[PDB]
């Protein structure tokens, strides 16, 4: 009884079990909110949305661990967890000082 | 609106034809990207680097220009002269850290 | 021999069957790897992080164990349990680095 | 007259024109080797390497230039120019700096 739902995001094909995303709700994923985004004519939610930041937004949903790749910026990390409806309170002790230091340094600019 | 296809090097990415409208004068929010536009496989073709044009995708869509900061500085500034957009329009969540690399370059 | 489809979230890798039988004992090399397997749509299945999974694959096609840099250290130690690779193996060429970053972590 | 081939590196599908590799002979793109790692019956040469660093490689060829990619371990980029038959010389000005730190850094480990 265990779907493998496709969501492509921006033309990148990621798979799931909807039991993964359901461990969430409230989110985006994890809530009918996202049946507003899906072609029926292809049997996929289509995402016009960042396909590198959503790696880790997917691993969310399978680890329960939100992480940080010090490789992004964080105002495009933080839009992305936006539409999602992810809570940066929820990155991982493990990433949280390094997401701390950037989100810092973005509040310090001009 | 709808759905369109846009192949670079081999990397499919998608959007909404409106997407790309939100800016004309650029290649893509223009009728130029018409000329990559292949008839038979039905997808605009370029053969560019899909890592930045990620970024030029995504400026379309949050209307914020990111500066990958794991990219040459000189790789990124080739790539955004192609699409018709100016590194002046950096976002300033980037341009901090754009303007470093530059500088550290010309040295 | 030939070609095995790796589908790790939706992100198909390939590679030779006899690639991953290099290395026996592991999740991969094993035919533990068999119950990963999906028999309709012919290829295997990994609810996992694909970045990561790409440097477990290349560990197997170079017999180097690489740290991604960007990565997270307790993301990548979760994922190499997984795959039943000991972070012991990592190479000398990462290794440094991963160890500074492991120790950063504790912290 | 001119060819779209399909790379397929690791599972990921590149394009590029004949044209292109044929740019730079001699490198096993360019060169006739390429034809030992092609099934005639998918109409794509097939490579068991990564796909990352192959992004860097295959710019080379369009651009001339050949970029280092600071988030990528000195060794495995080193690996990939070797099979590829490239030479690090060919590192553009831009990337050289960068690439000689990694490489000297590397050189002193144990
Ligand atoms: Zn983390
Ligand atoms: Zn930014
Ligand atoms: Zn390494
Ligand atoms: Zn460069």
């Amino acid at each position: 009884q265990d779907e493998l739902i496709v969501l492509n995001v921006s033309g990148r094909r990621f798979q799931t079990w909807r039991t993964t995303l359901e461990r969430y709700p409230d989110t985006l994923l994890g809530s009918t909110e996202k049946e507003f985004f899906f072609n029926e004519d292809t049997k996929e939610y289509f995402f016009d949305r960042d396909p590198e930041v959503f790696r880790c937004v997917l691993n969310f949903y399978r680890t329960g661990k939100l992480h940080y790749p010090r490789y992004e910026c964080i105002s495009a990390y933080d839009d992305e967890l936006a539409f999602y409806g992810i809570l940066p309170e929820i990155i991982g002790d493990c990433c949280y000082e390094e997401y701390k230091d950037r989100k810092r340094e973005n509040l310090e600019h001009h």
